[PDB]
């Protein structure tokens, strides 16, 4: 059984690309990588690099940095930086323009990687499964399209990731998603972000920065508190700070109907039964795994709740040679996770020396206007399966914000510990420089640290991360899943 | 042997206060704290709070943040932030004035602490020693001054800290120091910073931000590479980045003569034998421990190199009941170290259960224009008293700086490891958010850490701190104090 390619990876995704690279360079296997298109695109959004390079973590990040400048400018005024506080206007155009110039060069970084690397080949189409060894390449997502290539391979790795979850309502097609968000010709005046997820909030922040005169940004959410899954004291405090930044939050509110007007703006009917007019409306409902058109059935790979490709703890699927990684798996959807799942796969099935991916004590971040950095268990979830738990709280407002006028940018820290052995189960932070600090916190937790480990370290005097080693006595306790003050 | 006070702390320093406070509240012992004045002051510089609150880290950091804005403003111009590129003018006055607003507020919250606390009292003057159990308070450093109080105590703690070193040359008195810098009437146009230490550099950054049109900021140094004591590759890259930021660095250069002009500026003669005119000239030569007035002799407490007070690792001096902490001890001098030495003291002699202070693997930071985060051993040092060592290096230029126009703000990391052990001995970083990241790095290293411990952790994707966990290949090695690439 000598086949054409040792591996065929579906998706140049941050997870897919990593795996395909690794196998061909360290292990010198023949690898073929399939993806939709060449560079970041308006008709098909993802491409060489993955969801995060083209329509995610990379371009998004730049836009959050750009919008963040709004505050910095007004703030500097308090430090003696005087100027015409109305010479100032944000040019959404020069942003997207300069954003595109950057993504483009990463796409042009990859193109040359492929022509420089022996064993790697990029094949452009729409991957589908014929059987366990044969991958078909089509020019359409439509199965009736043209047979462009047919690749015979020992292994198949699905890294197609995820895709916006639209909501089925009248006017659903009138909306935009995170995808079209990035290619909006002009900055929205009256803006509605819908939902309450990482992306809903990050983006709310962005439009709030690049809004023109009289512009505003509403954020509506089905539930009563945004960002379900984070420290419920961090969630509450962000809401305040977003409100104080200009983002009008609206909870327990969800549209039913959307219709276009004579000016071309979009009109919105609500859950409470009211109507408002927005230039634009973005859906951030979540992301269903992207296996819709792959025909896994045709080759026998078991899907689950909405196409989630079920895998073991080593990324293997229903078939002994087919694999899936990244977001399509439905485990925690992040770039550096997909990367790890990909690299572990490589060591396992090509390095001979197997390996599996640690899913807990993974630190992630929310690049909202005041960034969030968490790692570990929630306050609630640690109180569920752990017997005795301690809560350490500390909310301070840094020195500079007495001057900058933003006396609301209060930095927050929450530490959740197992009272029994003192172990640190979850750290949660709200404030600037939060995603930066939390990173090394995650090393400390996979290390297996304890609250003692923290305060027993000497700090750096003017930093905000020093207040991590300053929480000795706990704020309160959870004795077998109940709200407690004492213990005796 | 019942005495008036259990403790007399000789200096309301970072360490001074912490010590005094602790014993008075957690141990209810009677404490008296002696310092020079009440609020931050121009005639006598440090006051109730320490060399850090009044003429150190707290106000310093506010000014570094203000100078940081200059870049942030021009940088926003690339993100679409259009405005009058010359509406912008820094007002040095509104800064200093809003700086005092803050510092003064601290001094005001301290006053109220003393009135609020049973066992704590503030006594105002210049403390000297009468014997081992008697502290005298004078209204001058002059010993022929008036006896203002005389305190009968069981324990004395010397937290007088340190004091600027001037250099002995013609015109020495024409200069300013760390201290007077903070009260400069106006922003110095033609500016010279002298020496190559934390404050020499941090301050260089400050004036370079608040300089007015046409102004410049030179920096001269005796030696040929700035900041001896940090990673010799970080030291190089900073110099370059300062140069490119507007600061004219000059090595192997040291003034001899200073003479005032008939306009009011100061005139400078150099080591190379050249002449220049500067509006101001600030000395950042060093900080000699501040015991040169206390009469430790008349009590039997042994001074050393420049009055440094000799103490054991538990802070006890030549006498059984007298102690010294902070800068005056001449162990490496920072706020949180003085804080630890002071709290250790408390558990040691009042908590009953003794305690020592870990002086190594302390994470500190340099609040220069691009900040530095360092923790542990230098390259040159680990290459010495550790047999076989590895060097892990990685420099990247962050996502945003392709747009901001600062294609020179290259973030840098280098990790220093024991080969045999795998142990992480030193971590060094240059770039924005460095002091923040490094803090948790130091928790990891005191905890004992390995390069394998880093790359076994998953990352938070759009950060600079994530690049810590992506270093597997070493850049080169030190095989028993020798620069090598291979090993055998
Ligand atoms: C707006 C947004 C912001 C985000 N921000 C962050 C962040 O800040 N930090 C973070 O850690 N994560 C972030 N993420 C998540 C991150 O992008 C993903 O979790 C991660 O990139 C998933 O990688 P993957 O391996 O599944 O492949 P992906 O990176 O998702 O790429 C999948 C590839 O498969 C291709 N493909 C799709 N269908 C086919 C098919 N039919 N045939 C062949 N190829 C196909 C696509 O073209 C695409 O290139 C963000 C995501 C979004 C949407
Ligand atoms: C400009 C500057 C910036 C700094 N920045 C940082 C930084 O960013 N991070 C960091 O970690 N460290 C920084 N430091 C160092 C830090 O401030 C000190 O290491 C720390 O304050 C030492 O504390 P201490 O316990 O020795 O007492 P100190 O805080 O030094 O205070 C000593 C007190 O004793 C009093 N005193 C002196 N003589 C007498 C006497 N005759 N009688 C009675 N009282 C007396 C003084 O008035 C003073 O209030 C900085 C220092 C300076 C000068
Ligand atoms: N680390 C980062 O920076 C980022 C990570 N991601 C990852 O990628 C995935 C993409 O999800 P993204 O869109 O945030 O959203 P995720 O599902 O987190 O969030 C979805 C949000 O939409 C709400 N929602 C779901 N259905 C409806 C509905 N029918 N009507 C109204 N609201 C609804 C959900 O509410 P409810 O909680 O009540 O169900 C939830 O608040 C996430 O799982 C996340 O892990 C995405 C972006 C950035
Ligand atoms: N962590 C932080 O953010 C900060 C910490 N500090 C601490 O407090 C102290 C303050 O530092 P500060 O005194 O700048 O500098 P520190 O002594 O580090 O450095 C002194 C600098 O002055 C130079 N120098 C000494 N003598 C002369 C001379 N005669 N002529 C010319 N140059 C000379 C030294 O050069 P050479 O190397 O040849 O001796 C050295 O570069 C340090 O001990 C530090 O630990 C201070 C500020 C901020
Ligand atoms: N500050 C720097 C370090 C630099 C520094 O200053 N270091 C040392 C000396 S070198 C130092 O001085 N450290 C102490 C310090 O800097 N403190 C600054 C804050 C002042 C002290 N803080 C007192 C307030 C304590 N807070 C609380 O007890 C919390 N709650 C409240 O104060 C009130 C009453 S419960 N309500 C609220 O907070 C909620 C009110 C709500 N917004 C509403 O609308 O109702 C930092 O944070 O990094
Ligand atoms: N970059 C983000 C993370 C986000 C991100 O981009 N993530 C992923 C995908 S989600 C990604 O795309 N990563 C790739 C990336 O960001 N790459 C940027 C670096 C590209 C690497 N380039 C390869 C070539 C090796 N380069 C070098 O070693 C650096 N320079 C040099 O070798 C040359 C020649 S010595 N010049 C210099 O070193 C400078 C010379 C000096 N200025 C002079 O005066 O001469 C971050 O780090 O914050």
């Amino acid at each position: 059984m000598s086949r054409a390619y040792d591996l065929v990876v579906l998706g140049a995704g941050s997870g897919g690309l990593e795996a395909g690279w690794n196998a061909a360079v360290t292990h010198k296997k023949k690898v073929a990588v399939v993806d939709v298109q060449a560079t970041h695109g308006p008709p098909l959004f993802a491409a060489l690099g993955g969801t995060c390079v083209n329509v995610g973590c990379v371009p998004k990040k730049l836009m959050v940095t750009g919008a963040q400048y709004m505050d910095l400018i007004r703030e500097s005024g308090g430090f003696g930086w005087e100027m015409d506080r109305e010479s100032l206007c944000p040019n959404w155009k020069t942003l997207i323009a300069a954003k595109n110039k950057v993504v483009n060069s990463i796409n042009e970084s990859y193109k040359s990687m492929f022509a420089d690397t022996e064993g790697l080949s990029f094949h452009m189409g729409f991957g589908a499964l014929q059987d366990a060894h044969t991958v078909v390449v089509r020019k359409s997502e439509d199965p009736h399209s043209d047979v462009l290539e047919t690749l015979d391979t020992e292994y198949i790795l699905i890294a197609t990731g995820s895709w916006p979850t639209r909501l089925g309502v009248p006017g659903d097609e009138f909306c935009i998603t995170s995808n079209e968000a990035f290619y909006l010709e002009d900055a929205p005046k009256r803006m509605l972000c819908v939902g309450g997820g990482y992306i809903a909030v990050e983006f709310a922040g962005i439009f709030n920065g690049y809004k023109p005169c009289g512009g505003y940004v509403d954020l509506c959410y089905r539930g009563d508190l945004i960002l379900r899954g984070f420290d419920t004291e961090v969630r509450k405090s962000l809401t305040k700070q977003l409100g104080a930044n200009g983002i009008r939050v609206r909870t327990n509110l969800n549209p039913t109907k959307i219709t276009k007007n004579e000016d071309g703006s979009n009109h919105v009917h609500f859950n409470d039964g009211t109507e408002e007019d927005y230039d634009q409306v973005m859906l951030a409902i979540g992301r269903v795994p992207r296996s819709q058109a792959l025909q896994l059935d045709k080759a026998g790979v078991r899907t689950g709740k909405n196409g989630a490709v079920q895998v073991d703890a080593y990324s293997k699927t229903s078939v002994d040679n087919i694999y899936a990684i990244g977001d399509v798996t439905n485990r925690v959807m992040l770039t550096p996770v997909a990367i790890n799942e990909g690299a572990a796969f490589v060591e396992t099935v090509f390095g001979g020396k197997p390996r599996a991916t640690d899913h807990t004590k993974v630190a992630c971040a929310v690049f909202s206007i005041p960034p969030i950095g968490t790692c570990g268990m929630t306050e609630e979830e640690a109180a569920k399966n752990y017997e005795t738990v301690a809560v350490y709280a500390s909310s301070f407002t840094p020195l500079m914000h007495n001057i900058s006028g933003s006396k609301h940018k209060e930095f927050m820290i929450r530490i959740i510990t197992n009272e029994s052995n003192g172990e640190v189960l979850g750290v949660h932070m709200l404030g600037d420089s939060a995603p930066e600090i939390i990173q090394s916190v995650g090393i400390c937790m996979k290390m297996g640290a304890k609250i003692s480990d923290f305060h027993s370290t000497i700090g750096v005097h003017p930093t905000s991360a020093e207040e991590l080693c300053s929480m000795r006595t706990p704020a309160y306790f959870y004795e077998s899943g109940k709200r407690v003050e004492k213990l005796s």
